[PDB]
Formats: C-alpha cells, sequence, structure tokens
C-alpha cells in the first residue's frame, strides 16, 4: 500500500484523477497515519473533502471541509473550502415537497461565507445559490397556502401566504403571495360574523399598500387592484354602518 505520506498522497491523487473516488478516499486517509505535520497534510485533507464530494458522500465531505478550515486557517483555499462545504448541503437540498432541513443548512452556510468574505470571487455564486434555495422554501409555503385556500381554510391560507413574503421577501413567489393573502383575507372575512369582518378586510387593505411599497413594478398591481377595491368598499360599508357597534377586540 504505502510507506510514506507522499506515496499515500500521490496514490490517492492517481485514483482521484481517474475518478476512482472510493480508492482515492482510502489513500487520502492513509496519509494521516503519519500525522498531520508533514508537508502533504493540507493537500491531503483538501482533496479528501473533494473526493467525498465527487463520490456524492456529501455529509462526509462537509465534515472534512470543516476540518480543513479548522486546521489550516491561513491556507489560501480556506474560502473555497467554506464555499464547497455549503455546496454539500446544496446538493443534499431535496425537491420542495420534502423536508427542507438541508436547504436551511445550505442557506446558513452560504450566508456565513458571504459575511466572512464579502468581496470574494465566489460571492456572486453563493448569492445565486441562496436565491435558488430560498425559492424552494417559498414555493413549498406558497403551494401549502394554495391547498388551504382550495380546502376553504382561509385563515390558514392567509398566514401561510404571509410566511412567503415575511420570511422570503426576495423570492419570485413573494408578490404572488401578497395577492394570495389579500384574496384569502377577503374570503376569510366573508365567512366571518359581521362584527369580525372589518379587521379581516383591513388586513387585505394593508397588504395592498405593502405590495405597492415593496413591489412597485409588479405586474400583479393591476390584477390585485380589483381585490383591493372589493376589500376597501366592503370595509367602508362596515365602518360607515352606524348600527354596527364593535366590541374592543374588533377595532
Amino acid at each position: 500500500r504505502h510507506s510514506s505520506p507522499q506515496e499515500a498522497f500521490e496514490r490517492a491523487m492517481e485514483f482521484y484523477n481517474q475518478g476512482k473516488y472510493d480508492r482515492a478516499i482510502e489513500y487520502f486517509k492513509a496519509v494521516f497515519t503519519y500525522g498531520r505535520t508533514h508537508e502533504w497534510a493540507a493537500d491531503a485533507q483538501f482533496y479528501l473533502a473533494r473526493a467525498y464530494y465527487q463520490n456524492k458522500e456529501y455529509l462526509l465531505a462537509a465534515s472534512e471541509y470543516e476540518r480543513f478550515i479548522q486546521i489550516y486557517q491561513i491556507d489560501p483555499r480556506v474560502p473555497q473550502a467554506e464555499y464547497e462545504r455549503a455546496m454539500c448541503y446544496y446538493k443534499l437540498s431535496p425537491p420542495y415537497e420534502l423536508d427542507q432541513t438541508d436547504t436551511r443548512k445550505a442557506i446558513e452556510a452560504f450566508q456565513l461565507f458571504i459575511d466572512r468574505y464579502p468581496n470574494h470571487e465566489l460571492v456572486d455564486d453563493a448569492t445565486q445559490k441562496i436565491r435558488e434555495l430560498r425559492a424552494k422554501l417559498a414555493r413549498k409555503q406558497y403551494e401549502a397556502a394554495r391547498l388551504y385556500e382550495r380546502r376553504e381554510l382561509y385563515e390558514a391560507a392567509a398566514v401561510t401566504y404571509e410566511a412567503v413574503f415575511d420570511a422570503y421577501p426576495d423570492t419570485p413567489w413573494a408578490d404572488d403571495a401578497l395577492v394570495g393573502a389579500m384574496r384569502a383575507y377577503i374570503a376569510y372575512a366573508e365567512q366571518s360574523v359581521r362584527a369580525r369582518q372589518p379587521e379581516r378586510y383591513r388586513r387585505a387593505v394593508e397588504l395592498y399598500e405593502r405590495l405597492l411599497q415593496i413591489f412597485p413594478d409588479s405586474p400583479l398591481l393591476r390584477t390585485a387592484e380589483e381585490l383591493y377595491t372589493r376589500a376597501r368598499q366592503r370595509l367602508t360599508e362596515l365602518e360607515g354602518d352606524a348600527s354596527l357597534a364593535q366590541g374592543q377586540r374588533q377595532n
């Protein structure tokens, strides 16, 4: 097998270069049987992380990237390592219908990277990954809201649409979700006892302003105007109704 860190390293690289990642990995690990002080330890650790990655062992990759960063803090590759570690979670991030634990892990990892090295070459890439991961999360919530609305659970729909624009305001689903929330609040109001309607209509009225303030160029502004008009006119009739008293909780 091997007699020195160099033989083990170069054998690992031989396997690595021809895509024999399982074998490479075994040889990178062998390097460390001679300790980590020799001149090959940094490279061995860095390419071990990459070999796991190329072998699609992302959790193992992530751990080894982390170890590289822990051990060799002024190695010029430390920023790359932090980025590629975030990529492990990115690869693990599954389709939006499934549990999004690893999606949230990836986002945090990328965000830390961006905070730590705000001008790094890889920042644009990391930002694009964040946008893509955030869109998954937004879509999951948007589709959930649609299902509630379809089931005529309108309060549930409304707050689930709000999750999209409150938690993920930069995703492409955010303006769609504001409109969806207005529609749901209108429908929630309609199913409500008269005295509890104003505050529900008020929510829809307030969401339109936010749409206008945050997405001034949204194509949905004109679409949503009709919704806003319905909410506003109904709220006016209610507010102008001299015979509708309103308990304190309804103002």
